[PDB]
């Protein structure tokens, strides 16, 4: 994601006075993706024994 | 600018008595050109103030 951030300020008027100017400054932000995992395993005898209950 | 300076004179007339001739001789003169400059500067705020009076 990005940002804009404008800038600038004014002065009093004059015929031969210099000219003030404005600008801006953009920035960016980042986030990180995290992954997880989980598994399982069943045996033949334990599966049959657990079915008794 | 130039000048011509013509020349010639009469000899009195007669048949078979030659023909006088005329001529000229030119000269020239030169001069130099001089140029000058002048300007003005008017501001927007200055212009309006003068228009009041």
């Amino acid at each position: 994601q990005g940002i804009v951030e404008p800038a600038g300020t004014a002065v009093e008027y004059g015929d031969h006075t210099n000219i003030p100017l404005t600008s801006w400054n953009a920035n960016f932000e980042r986030r990180t993706i995290v992954r997880g995992e989980l598994g399982m395993m069943v045996g033949t005898l334990e599966e049959g024994r657990a079915s008794a209950i």
